[PDB]
């Protein structure tokens, strides 16, 4: 498993069993563990290790978890950002995953937003 941490706020992405997605600094939470798996030849899915849910950025910018493997909004591209940092971009909507300082998680098309930078680390 890997962890997905917001560089700016030091919060880890978490998919809760209720399907909501938020950020936490609780390193002991089992729900911050992810598996990155291939989808076709150029994309990835980001799946919760403990709940089996996939991260989804909806067209309206909300971010939640789903187990619907047919959903077209669970596909991501990971793009290097210099240093050990990456952006996590929805292929379908062109939105970047963002963790806000209040712990909410959402999507934005603004590539200059400081809250879209992530560091991926083995657990
Ligand atoms: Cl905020």
């Amino acid at each position: 498993p890997v962890l997905l941490k917001s560089t700016e706020t030091g919060q880890y992405l978490r998919i809760n069993p209720d399907g909501t997605v938020d950020g936490t600094r609780d390193r002991s939470d089992t729900h911050i563990q992810f598996q990155i798996s291939p989808e076709g030849n150029g994309e990835v899915l980001l799946k919760s290790t403990e709940t089996g849910q996939y991260l989804r950025i909806n067209p309206d910018g909300t971010v939640d978890g789903t187990r619907d493997r047919s959903d077209t909004h669970i596909q991501f591209q990971i793009s290097p950002e210099g240093n050990g940092e990456v952006l996590l971009k929805s292929t379908e909507t062109g939105q970047y995953l963002r963790i806000n300082p209040d712990g909410t998680v959402d999507g934005t098309r603004d590539r200059s937003d400081t809250h879209i930078q992530f560091q991926i680390s083995p657990e």
